[PDB]
């Protein structure tokens, strides 16, 4: 278990005397894919879409593989992922879009388009203001502030790469990585549990925003009863990440506390 494929792969791409991979270590590999793969060959003629594609794929790799959030990928993380399997499928499939995991170009396209849509001041960075000027209703400024606070890694600017993590997580709150993206945001004190105060702090803005729409919001007491019954935690007042992954309903939970649109759509 020290000389298997995952181990070799780390040795292959790591800097000398290193047993882990950073995002930068995946660049030569991804460049070699854009050059040689028939479904990405058209990117040779736009060597300026290279990075956005390469950066996007690398985000996706770390998003599902780097499960410790360390930023350094180990052979254990590789082993418990289907990444090498995907590389195998990558060599037999001429249509890159049929590779829905990591490499799909249409997947990258959608992400790049949404980044473009949001960058309202056109500076190629996503600010807190950019999100407010696109969609007043979707995400709460309190949850936005958490992201821009460094809860999921102040300059006040979100790069394109960090936006990838945001977009994937906002769209799909079912996969485990997304669940802890939002957990890190809601868990302000970092205690590993979502306290009543924390829950109250986020729900407070949801009430201000509903009342601004002429909608009478549900009182917190009744909300917490619906939510606690949905999660099925261990300890009554102590809601954990493990409880959220288990209940398979974390997306409804999360939207209730910081996404006004997706909440009203329920
Ligand atoms: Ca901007
Ligand atoms: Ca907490």
């Amino acid at each position: 278990n020290h000389h298997d494929d995952a181990s070799k792969f780390i040795c292959l791409l790591a800097k000398p005397n290193c047993s882990s991979l950073e995002q930068e270590d995946f660049i030569p590999l991804l460049q070699d894919v854009v050059d040689t793969h028939p479904g990405l060959t058209f990117l040779k003629d736009a060597p300026e879409f290279h990075s956005r594609y390469i950066t996007t794929v690398i985000q996706r790799i770390f998003y599902t593989v780097n499960r410790s959030w360390s930023g350094k990928i180990t052979s254990t993380e590789i082993r418990k992922s289907n990444f090498l399997q995907t590389l195998a499928l990558l060599e037999e499939e001429e249509d890159i879009n049929q590779i829905t995991d990591y490499f799909s170009y249409e997947h990258f396209y959608v992400i790049y388009c949404k980044f473009w849509e949001l960058d309202t001041d056109h500076d190629l960075y996503i600010s807190q203001a950019d999100l407010s000027r696109y969609n007043d209703q979707a995400s709460s400024s309190r949850i936005i502030e958490r992201i821009f606070s460094g809860a999921v890694t102040k300059e006040g600017r979100m790069s394109y790469a960090d936006f990838v993590w945001f977009l994937i997580s906002e769209e799909d709150k079912r996969n485990p990585t997304s669940i802890e993206y939002w957990f890190r945001c809601m868990d302000v004190d970092g205690d590993g549990v979502l306290s009543m105060y924390e829950l109250e702090y986020f729900y407070e803005e949801q009430c201000e925003r509903m009342e601004a729409m002429g909608i009478e919001p549900l009182p917190f007491h009744d909300l917490l009863c619906q939510m606690l019954d949905l999660v099925k935690p261990a300890v009554d007042g102590k809601i954990t990440l493990r409880d959220l992954k288990r209940c398979r309903m974390a997306h409804i939970f999360y939207d209730t506390f910081f996404n006004l649109e997706k909440y009203l759509d329920h």
